[PDB]
């Protein structure tokens, strides 16, 4: 069995001259040479089977990426594991090798405009299908936007991502949430779930001012800061706003806080394209129910080069219901993630 770092790093006959490319959530990240296909791949080992949680994350991400055929989203083009699941201890997912992503190209690239304009078209061309498969990405960040050498633009990580579930969206304020601190919409520190798709609009937003500045627009150092960022910026909530926000707790904090004003985009952005500011402002809006859709969006004349809804393609096959994955022991989302890869098996 092949080693790096070693640990074992095991990918079969097909993949060869491995390169250590970091660590991920649940093992480590290697590119490889397909010998079949004659490119440089990405390799993940993941070795969840220890924890639910883990196996949930894992089962959930492999089901919805061998669900999904889309330009913009990360495809699964192989899967290595043992061929019974005594002997499965690990799975290794192959992946187009992306040379960046927009997380470490933000870190010292400053951006073009077009490159702007042309990586917000993708993400949203990316997110329309994800949206019409009834799915929430849920952790939209620029470390989950991969990009390759042309600038072709894939989402990835769906490890926290849901099916659609707007009837049971409602929560007490205060509820702990696990996607990225930043990129969380406001409702989501008062009584949002984050099960509507109104939550990935606002990362797409957070995102989009990122890549207008190189730094991140709501850097909330905790859980209520990141709602005293979003309001520093966009101000107080208009009464109308507030009433939408019937769970008392929640509204009465909103009461309890000091007015503010709005702060213009131009005023934050005064290099920005006055048309992406437009867009900006509609995307980082405050009531999710008046915020951007994802077709609106890719609608707006900020994207008027790219737009072109007979290229933007939606699912075939959406998921119509939950994935009861949430109380399944291990070792029943063990068997699943052995069924879910069986395609992929000599066999």
């Amino acid at each position: 069995a092949a080693a790096a770092g070693p640990q074992v790093f095991d990918v079969g006959p097909r993949y060869t001259n491995l390169s250590y490319i970091g660590e991920g959530a649940y093992g480590m990240v290697c590119s490889a040479y397909d010998n079949l296909n004659k490119v440089r791949v990405a390799i993940k080992k993941i070795s969840p089977f220890e924890h639910q949680t883990y196996c949930q994350r894992t089962l959930r991400e492999i089901k919805i990426l061998l669900r999904f055929r889309h330009e913009n989203i990360i495809g699964i083009n192989d899967i290595i594991r043992a061929p019974t699941i005594e002997q499965m201890k690990d799975v290794y997912i192959v992946q187009d090798l992306m040379e960046t992503d927009l997380y470490k190209l933000l870190k010292t690239q400053h951006l073009s405009n077009d490159h702007i304009c042309y990586f917000l078209y993708q993400i949203l061309r990316g997110l329309k299908y994800i949206h019409s498969a009834n799915v929430l990405h849920r952790d939209l960040k620029p470390s989950n936007l991969l990009l390759n050498t042309t600038c072709d633009l894939k989402i990835c990580d769906f490890g926290l991502a849901r099916v659609a579930d707007p009837d049971h969206d409602h929560t007490g304020f205060l509820t702990e949430y696990v996607a990225e601190r930043w990129y969380r919409a406001p409702e989501i520190m008062l009584n949002s779930k984050g099960y509507t798709k109104s939550i990935d609009i606002w990362s797409v937003g957070c995102i989009l001012a990122e890549m207008l500045s190189n730094r991140p627009i709501f850097p909330g150092k905790h859980y209520l800061d990141q709602l005293n960022h979003i309001l520093g910026i966009l101000g107080s909530p208009s009464q109308e706003d507030l009433n939408c926000i019937i769970n008392l707790k929640a509204r009465n904090y909103l009461l309890s806080l000091p007015h503010k004003n709005k702060v213009p985009w131009n005023r934050l952005f005064p290099n920005a394209d006055s048309k992406a500011l437009d867009l900006l402002d509609k995307m980082l809006t405050f009531n999710p129910h008046k915020r951007i859709e994802v077709e609106q969006a890719l609608a707006h004349p900020y994207l008027e080069q790219y737009y072109d809804p007979s290229d933007e393609p939606i699912a075939e096959a959406p998921f119509k219901f939950d994935m009861e994955l949430d109380d399944l022991p291990k070792e029943k989302l063990k068997e699943l993630i052995f069924e879910e890869t069986a395609r992929f098996q000599p066999g």
